[PDB]
């Protein structure tokens, strides 16, 4: 039941807003004053306007640095989130991942599904389990994932807590 | 304090797989086998290949009824989520709502941001916050949301618990 600051920064299903005591609905009490996420009254800030936030919820960052959805979010001057416009990444791109962990595909294109994150996708939540750690070569994950003492790349206890090889280990 | 069933259906951040045991993370115990929402190695369906189900994770349903995100899901034949064709909604759509609670504008589009909510709001997550019920004339809220003793649509225990005038009340 609980969302946001008081659930791992979890988001309500629908676009149901959480409130400022971290529980899921609608209407003001949990879109008004203190919304963390969902469909806030107030959208938050993203992008060069806010030094460089991601919008929750997989929303679009408008070229005014608010999140939201619809052209005027995800059309031109869309800074983040599921832009209109194809996002490049990876060899194509200068090396460059792709937001909320998003798979660059093998044509170094951002998105999700398995033309994106099935044989030759570069980073993000790719489904091909390529091995790190000490018995892979010392080779890292991408996305600074953690290698987990069976050297698989993950993000979550078993990976990054004890034992983790390399990447966003708990220490 | 968990995702997926055991946790109301709530979604991790960041496209993070929720578990088979409603546990946020990335990598084969989250997105493998047991997956329930995210980016789940097995796409989920949606669209009229399943029942008119939506995807979670405000994700667009593909053409063939597949989740996912980039031109293969949100272009052409895109079914539903942030599409790259504008939505059609409202008064302007012969009274459609938009899914996922986004909001219908007053130019009948489906969106969310000041635009969309905010005044000549049709549907879905306005805040423009009509009253509803005895105090309004008897109006009743969009989107079966219920209302409140104090005359306000919503979700939630103070709109749907005691006192909820109209609506999906408990
Ligand atoms: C499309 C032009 C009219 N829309 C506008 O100025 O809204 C901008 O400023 C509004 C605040 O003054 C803010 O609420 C709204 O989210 C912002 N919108 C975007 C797309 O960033
Ligand atoms: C304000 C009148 C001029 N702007 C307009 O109609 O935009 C509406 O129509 C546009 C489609 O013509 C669509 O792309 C856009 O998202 C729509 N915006 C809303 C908030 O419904
Ligand atoms: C015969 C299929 C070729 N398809 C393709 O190269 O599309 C890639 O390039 C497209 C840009 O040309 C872009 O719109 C599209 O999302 C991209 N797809 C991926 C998975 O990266
Ligand atoms: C026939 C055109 C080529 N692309 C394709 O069918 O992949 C589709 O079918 C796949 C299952 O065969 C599934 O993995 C994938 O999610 C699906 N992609 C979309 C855009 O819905």
């Amino acid at each position: 039941q609980r969302c946001g600051e008081q659930g791992s920064n979890m988001e309500c299903p629908n676009n149901l807003c959480c409130s400022q005591y971290g529980y899921c609905g609608m209407g003001g009490d949990y879109c008004g004053k203190g919304c963390q996420n969902g469909a806030c009254w107030t959208s938050k800030r993203c992008g060069s306007q806010a030094g460089g936030a991601t919008c929750t919820n997989n929303q679009c960052c408008s070229q005014y640095g608010y999140c939201g959805f619809g052209a005027e979010y995800c059309g031109a001057g869309c800074q983040g989130g599921p832009c209109r416009a194809d996002i490049k990444c990876g060899s194509q791109a200068g090396g460059k991942l792709c937001p909320n962990n998003l798979c660059c595909s093998q044509w170094g294109f951002c998105g999700l599904g398995s033309e994106f994150c099935g044989g030759g996708c570069q980073s993000g939540a790719c489904s091909t389990d390529k091995p790190c750690g000490k018995d892979a070569g010392g080779r890292v994950c991408t996305n600074n994932y953690c290698c987990s003492k069976w050297g698989s790349c993950g993000i979550g206890p078993g990976y990054c807590g004890a034992g983790c090889q390399s990447g966003g280990c708990d220490g």
